[PDB]
């Protein structure tokens, strides 16, 4: 028999590739990692962190989510399937946030970025809530480089479950704000193959994905049983040579082995 931190180890070595967990048992403040405070690249998995930082702005007053954002075809970047059907007519900020959550838009989250102040100040919001961990570079699609040794672009998998843990349960966001944004991740679409396919049916699962360059495929997520304090996962993958379903398929072995130990 093996610990789960070595279960995740030879998931690893027979998987190739920089594996980084973080889990954190709400009930008991159970605690485990595996590379837990090495960086990785966050790819999309910073737009949880976007999408609160926005509604951090509603909650002082400064923005509104039915604000209407008016753009052009010359804003679009690789990968917008939500944000490429609305330049005609434009999306409120509601409409970018679950866009940037659900369905991992890249112009949604630049739009946002541009709402917010940018990537210094998604990362100055971070450090407000006490990640001094985390940081945004770049914008999108640059930010999905994930080149080896860079530490831009990058949180660590304990850093990000405390900040997930934060955002989601706990005191950064209003009551309002922080249902609206659990309601986003729970309505995740992109993660199915993830986290999502290695737990059981009747786990509820609120997650975020991140997928980049240099093999890079990650998941971060609030989970929570039938009748039981939730659980919060971050999983970072990178330098893998595996293609994306494979990828995947870490992923939801991650998940299972979480499963299979709490
Ligand atoms: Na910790
Ligand atoms: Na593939």
């Amino acid at each position: 028999a093996a610990a789960l931190s070595e279960q995740l180890a030879e998931l690893e070595k027979r998987s190739g590739g920089r594996l980084g967990v973080a889990v954190l048992d709400t009930a008991t403040g159970r605690r485990i990692a595996y590379r837990g405070d090495e960086r990785f690249p966050m790819c999309s998995t910073f737009k949880a962190l976007l999408a609160a930082a926005v509604l951090a702005q509603v909650d002082q007053g400064k923005e509104r989510l039915d604000r209407r954002i008016t753009y052009s075809k010359a804003d679009l970047v690789d990968y917008s399937p939500v944000t490429e059907k609305h330049v005609g007519g434009g999306m409120t900020v509601a409409e970018l946030c679950e866009a940037a959550i659900t369905y991992s838009d890249n112009t949604a989250a630049n739009l946002l970025l541009e709402a917010l102040g940018g990537p210094a100040a998604l990362t100055a919001f971070l450090r407000s809530i006490g990640d001094e961990v985390t940081r945004l570079d770049r914008w999108e699609p640059e930010l999905n480089e994930a080149l080896p040794g860079d530490p831009r672009d990058t949180t660590t998998p304990r850093a990000m479950a405390a900040t997930l843990r934060k955002l989601l349960l706990g005191d950064a966001l209003s009551p309002a704000s922080r249902e609206q944004l659990v309601d986003w991740l729970l309505a995740n679409k992109t993660g199915d193959k993830r986290l999502r396919a290695g737990l059981p049916a009747d786990w509820r699962v609120g997650d975020k994905t991140g997928t980049g360059g240099h093999g890079t495929t990650n998941d971060i997520a609030v989970i929570w049983p039938p009748n039981r304090a939730p659980i919060v996962v971050a999983v970072y993958y990178t330098e893998s040579q595996a293609d994306a379903e494979a990828r995947d398929a870490v992923i939801a072995e991650v998940g299972r082995l979480v499963a299979e130990a709490f």
